[PDB]
């Protein structure tokens, strides 16, 4: 039992690779949501926008400082009407809801400018297609194989800590020596450890 927060910010890949660097998030997945079409998909999006869903464990990691993180990884301070790309925070209840309105209102005043981030009660997340999911790992061929055979497939690499943590890595937002006690966690025979740390220690070159 973890916790939810669901964010739009913009094209997902980055979101999925920031966010899937931190302490603290177990598992991220990107999707579609705050639209009113059922099953959305990336040529029939509908009025959804580009989410990102983070499970987070709240011992670990708080709601604020999700929300901080969201709030520098983009500057949201016109008002579009692209559903697509919009700035939405989908609150799950009314601790979120409350959060994230109080920190909009301090961050308004902290730097000047009117954010046109909307805050919304989260209706439905629908899952974006196999290709989307950990999009820079997926794309480092090697790595991503040999990651891929020792979860046991795409569904249990993508959906695991280790694999949002070596996404990140690859995006350039963790350092080898946090990924390195990342792989220590998970704990795998010595031999299949140093494969993974040669690829990754390749990748830092
Ligand atoms: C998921 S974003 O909307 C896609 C952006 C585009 N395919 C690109 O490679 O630049």
């Amino acid at each position: 039992k973890l916790s939810i927060a669901v964010f739009a910010l913009g094209c997902f890949w980055g979101p999925d690779a920031q966010f899937g660097s931190i302490k603290g998030v177990v598992s991220t997945r990107v999707g579609y949501a705050g639209g009113t079409t059922n099953n959305p998909s990336y040529y029939n999006l509908g009025d959804h926008s580009d989410s990102i869903e983070i499970q987070y464990d709240a011992n670990v990691i708080t709601y604020g400082e999700l929300l901080n993180i969201f709030w520098n990884l983009h500057n949201p301070v016109y008002e579009t009407t692209n559903r697509q790309y919009m700035s939405r925070i989908f609150y799950l209840d009314d601790g979120q809801k409350s959060e994230a309105l109080e920190m909009k209102r301090q961050i308004e005043a902290a730097n000047g400018e009117k954010i046109y981030t909307e805050i919304v009660p989260l209706e439905n997340f629908y899952l974006a297609e196999g290709y989307h999911q950990k999009y820079y790992l997926q794309n480092t061929t090697k790595l991503y194989q040999t990651l891929k055979a020792i979860y046991g497939g795409f569904g249990n690499l993508v959906r695991s800590t280790l694999a949002a943590r070596m996404n990140g890595y690859i995006a350039g937002n963790l350092s080898i020596a946090s990924l390195k006690e990342e792989m220590d966690l998970v704990e795998l025979p010595e031999d299949q450890y140093e494969k993974v740390l040669s690829i990754v220690e390749e990748i830092k070159l």
